[PDB]
This record gives structure tokens, sequence and C-alpha cells, in this order.
């Protein structure tokens, strides 16, 4: 809405690609977020001027509650710093949630295990798993109506090799001649409306599958891939956003490892 203020930064170079080792835009013109493609100062200004609030949701059941401390502490250091953040921790052990110190303008809600609530409390929803830790910047550059994240183990793979559900009897079915990328089932998000739209579709498709006595090879991830194939994401995050250094090392194509699994 409102105008940006005067800002001093390097002029974009029309005749100089911002990364010549990777694809930075999809065939449907959605940017693929890699380090070096964005100026965070410009983006921070745009989103702060809109007083953007980001909801971060995580489920922590049973032994997984033990990962909450590191998850939240690192999120405090790297996730949407400077912006309004609302953490939503869904757990079966409310009293076991760690007492983590939060920066100003950030809050945490513990939900024991109300979709309308999201619509009134946050502008965007980011859905991830708890057994992870932030190691570098994860900010507003990811915000968009709907985004998926390139799976770290298959970003360089051909579609035939993707572990999509291959049985036609499943709602998540994707033939060998279809598919753009293999997205992570544990790092996606977008506007509340778009995220609820995706989860609602996934929930229904999985019910149809169980009624037909079939379970997708990679469960929710298989369905998320089917959804994003038919509903193109408006932004796609590079593997920088969900990496496993123990299993994959640190490739030259990765300038930053922002969010990683905890061994
Ligand atoms: C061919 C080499 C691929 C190496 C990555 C395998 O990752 C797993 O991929 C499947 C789909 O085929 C699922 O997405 C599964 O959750 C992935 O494993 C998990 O994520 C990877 C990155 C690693 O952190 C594993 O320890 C996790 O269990
Ligand atoms: O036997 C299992 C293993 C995992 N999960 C759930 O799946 C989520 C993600 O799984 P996992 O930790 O196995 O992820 P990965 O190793 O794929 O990173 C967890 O938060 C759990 O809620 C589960 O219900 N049963
Ligand atoms: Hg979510
Ligand atoms: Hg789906
Ligand atoms: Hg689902
Ligand atoms: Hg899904």
């Amino acid at each position: 809405m409102v105008s940006l203020p005067r800002m001093v930064y390097p002029q974009p170079k029309v005749l100089t690609p911002c990364r010549k080792d990777v694809l930075v835009v999809t065939p449907w013109l959605a940017p693929i977020v890699w380090e070096g493609t964005f100026n965070i100062d410009i983006l921070n200004e745009q989103f702060r001027l809109q007083n953007t609030t980001i909801g971060l949701t995580v489920f922590a059941i049973k032994k997984y509650v033990a990962f909450l401390k590191l998850f939240l502490e690192t999120a405090e250091k790297h996730f949407m710093v400077g912006h309004r953040v609302h953490y939503y921790v869904f757990t079966d052990q409310p009293a076991a949630v760690p007492r983590v110190t939060l920066g100003t303008g950030r809050q945490l809600s513990v939900l024991e295990v109300c979709e309308r609530r999201f619509l009134s409390e946050v502008d965007y929803l980011v859905c991830v798993d708890v057994d992870m830790e932030f190691r570098d910047h994860v900010g507003v550059e990811i915000l968009t109506p709907l985004f998926g994240t390139l799976h770290p183990g298959f970003y360089g793979s051909s579609r035939e090799a993707f572990t999509y559900e291959r049985r036609p009897q499943s709602q998540a079915y994707i033939p060998k001649d279809e598919g753009d990328f293999y997205y992570l089932g544990r790092f996606f998000g977008g506007s509340v409306q778009e995220v609820q739209r995706l989860t609602r579709a996934c929930h229904q498709a999985m019910m149809v599958d169980q009624a037909n006595g079939i379970e997708a090879v990679w469960h929710d991830e298989s369905h998320l891939n089917k959804y994003l194939l038919r509903h193109k994401p408006t932004k796609v995050l590079s593997p920088e956003y969900l990496w496993d250094q123990q299993l994959l090392g640190w490739p030259a194509v990765l300038r930053k490892l922002r969010f990683t699994a905890v061994p």
C-alpha cells in the first residue's frame, strides 16, 4: 500500500544474472528463492509497512517435545526477526513445553491435542516439523500466497526418479511424465487462506485413499506433491531452507544452510 522510503543499495544489473548455477524462476514465473536473488532490506521494508504477522506451526507429540527448546531458541535468532511472529505449538504435553525467552512482538500459544482463529491472528502460516533447528536467516523473502520447498535429496533428480506415489489407485498418483519438482512435506506455507485450502485438500484426498484401502508411499508428502503439481506455488524455496548436512554435506550450490534436521 504505502510508498517505500528512499533507500540506497546496489543497482540491479539487467545484463548480469543473479546466479548462473541454478534456476531462479519456475516456468509459471514463480521465483525460486536462493541466496543472492533477494535484497532483504527492500523486502523487510515492504512487509513491515504492512505490519505483517507470521504464524509458525509445529506439532510436538510424545518424545518430540524434547526438540522444542532448540527449535524455538534458534527460531528466535533466525526466523522473521523484526516482524510479528506467533508460534503455535500443538502438543499432547502442554506442561512439558520449554519456557523460552521471546523477543518483543513475538508470542507463543500452546494448543493441546479452531481454523478461523488463524484468519484473525496471522497473515501467513509456515508449517514445519519440530526436530529441526534454524542455523541462518529465514525471513520475509519466503512469504507469498503459496510456497513449497525443494526437497534436499532430490533437487537435482529427473522427474522419473521422484518418489511420487505411482499407483493410479491413489489420489496422490503422478505418472512418470508429469511433475515439476519434488517438494518437502515438512516445510510449506503461504497465506492462511491458501494453506487451509491445501491442508483441506490433503485431508480429503487421504480419506478417499484410506476408504479405498491404500496409503500413499510418503503419506502427506505424496499428497502435497500432487496438490502443488495441480496448484502451482507462487514461490518455491531452495534446499537452503531445509537441509541435512550429515547426509548431504555442503554443496557449492548452497551458499547458506538456513534450516536443518537435528541428528
Ligand atoms: C536418493 C537419496 C535421497 C536422500 C534423502 C532421503 O530423504 C527422505 O526422502 C523421502 C522421500 O523419498 C521422505 O521425504 C523422507 O522424509 C526423507 O527423509 C527425511 O529427510 C531427509 C532429508 C533426512 O533428513 C532423513 O533423515 C529424514 O528421515
Ligand atoms: O513413527 C512415527 C514417526 C513420525 N511421526 C510423526 O511424523 C512427524 C515427522 O516425522 P519424522 O520425525 O520421522 O521426520 P523425518 O525423519 O522425515 O525428518 C513427527 O513430528 C511425528 O508427529 C509419527 O507419527 N510416527
Ligand atoms: Hg500449518
Ligand atoms: Hg492433496
Ligand atoms: Hg493430510
Ligand atoms: Hg498436504
